């Protein structure tokens, strides 16, 4: 068990850091969804309302 | 320290899904101000050519 208590808890750390940080990069990935769309309906509708 | 490994670890992610929010958030705010910047931008546009 003084041997678990690195060889697994380094592991379960680990796990949990690279789950972490990789559900933000999925969260990034969607902002970029967000952000990009935002624009691209943005534009259809100035040009709806300037030929209003 | 197999315990204190669970539960450091496990917090991470609990509070990393937190800030996916967060930047899902501020993606759709941010994508507000998009849309009612352009929206504004575009009737002076119309007002514009039809003053003209």
């Amino acid at each position: 068990d003084l041997d678990l208590a690195k060889a697994s808890a380094t592991d379960q750390l680990k796990k949990a850091k690279a789950e972490a940080q990789v559900i933000i990069e999925q969260a990034n990935k969607r902002r970029s969804q967000i952000l990009d769309e935002a624009k691209a309906e943005a534009e259809q509708e100035r040009t709806k309302i300037v030929a209003q």
